[PDB]
């Protein structure tokens, strides 16, 4: 059946995204039993982004630091693979 790796863990896209990617990441979080918000707020744990770093994250960082960005291709290879990828591999850091 359906692995279940993002057990508890809620997720934001944050990102413009390509429409049909927004679905495949919902597709996949979901799928393998991932959470997803709706807005940020103190439940995120992961928030997806295709876009790059921004000034929100900081604040939002400095409010809620357990915070993980990462980019959709960890969604991605974790199905690819059918298992949790560390997201630091595909993470989104301020280039500075």
């Amino acid at each position: 059946e359906l692995p279940d790796f993002f057990q508890g863990k809620h997720f934001f896209l944050y990102g413009e995204f390509p429409g049909d990617e927004r679905r495949k990441l919902i597709r996949y979080v979901t799928a393998f039993n991932g959470e997803l918000e709706d807005y940020m707020s103190d439940r995120v744990q992961f928030v997806i982004t295709a876009q790059e770093w921004d000034p929100s994250f900081e604040e939002a960082l400095m409010d809620n630091p357990s915070l993980a960005f990462v980019r959709p291709r960890w969604i991605y290879s974790c199905n690819e693979k059918q298992k949790l990828l560390p997201h630091q591999l595909y993470g989104v850091v301020p280039q500075a």
